[PDB]
């Protein structure tokens, strides 16, 4: 569990919304490929924002997930002392 | 023939963008799926490496060498989550500067 | 007018097929995406758990614990690897047939 | 009994490599249609042929896709012959 499993959806989130943002592109070339240069600098403009909203959400997300990956390292911590302790045993 | 139409088409300036915008995406997208396969990768090693380890204290009586075995996948294990986020980060900071660029010249 | 308009496009269906070939692989990028995830998460948590059982040693008679984990860790991962492989081997085979419905479908 | 662990490694990692190659293609697959289209956009044969040739390129993507689950299977599954011979 804990930020290890946190952290791999967070690399899959991103993978999917980035597709998503890939398909809609491809949809709007494909549309209008099919007053119009407008629409085009529009379209430019519109994707462009998108993305960079998301690169936004995707580095907020990224510094939450540094918060509990300092609990977890926290955790850990304790659990390789104890080796330490066990490994000076024998 | 495809050549000059090439040239042109590139001198025009209309398809450039926007294929950097998607090339951009395509980028973004590749470079975290080796991220992921990184990551997969190395909690594999530490599962399988644990588990030989533990097998070869199985076959002696040290707690001595359990707890060395304790120590490494722990210390290492925090050593990757760490290092992860921080590649991790680096991609999105790196995203967040192409982006600003496209944008920038957009205008 | 926007309901109008994609009605037509709809209707004319020369947008539509290149569209569902989008969406297509659009969804299979989404299931592998979520299928390696499904795997790192497996790993991490068979790891994770032999690490706790480790440290819950100490007492030499603890060996029980040892070969009881172990065992279940290295048959529980065939396990995966295995049932990993076939859902892969699923993906991969019906990803071929969406494709033959689609090439069937551009030929008429 | 420790020494079957190696044969853990191969088809694990060639199972995680396996995936993130068919992500990578598809991905670049999703990036040529998506600049395809738009070179037409600065623009109806074209656009027949268009598709076909997208759903050719899958397709082949799609047999090699298939023939390395094919390969990747059986190193599974020899390796789990021998591990349950080796429960045993």
């Amino acid at each position: 569990a804990a930020p290890l499993t946190r952290y791999n959806q967070l690399l899959a989130s991103n993978i999917e919304q980035l597709t998503r943002l890939q398909l809609a592109s491809a949809n709007a070339y494909a549309e209008l490929g099919l007053q119009d240069t407008q629409s085009l600098a529009a379209l430019g403009t519109v994707q462009l924002e998108t993305a960079s909203q998301l690169s936004r959400q995707m580095l907020d997300d990224i510094q939450k997930l540094s918060a509990l990956g300092q609990q977890f390292k926290e955790e850990l911590d304790v659990l390789t002392a104890d080796g330490i302790k066990k490994s000076t045993g024998k």
